[PDB]
């Protein structure tokens, strides 16, 4: 279990930090 | 207390994944 | 260990729903 949620927590730390560069990109292009 | 987290972890992980579709709808819908 | 994996589990929480209000924004933004 520690191992299983260490994972899921990197594997959510690591898509928020993707997700973060891809609104900060849409949000150039927009207003 | 390790059950509360993986519930916390779940969630948020599956809160990224719906951001994830949301962010490819804008991308696409901006372009 | 339990407390660092709390501080990373609340860290991811607070990013996702910071993420969810900025694509929120973007959509109504958008049209
Ligand atoms: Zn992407
Ligand atoms: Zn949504
Ligand atoms: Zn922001």
């Amino acid at each position: 279990r520690m191992k299983q949620l260490e994972d899921k927590v990197e594997e959510s730390l690591s898509k928020v930090y993707h997700l973060e560069n891809e609104v900060a990109r849409l949000k150039k292009l927009v207003g």
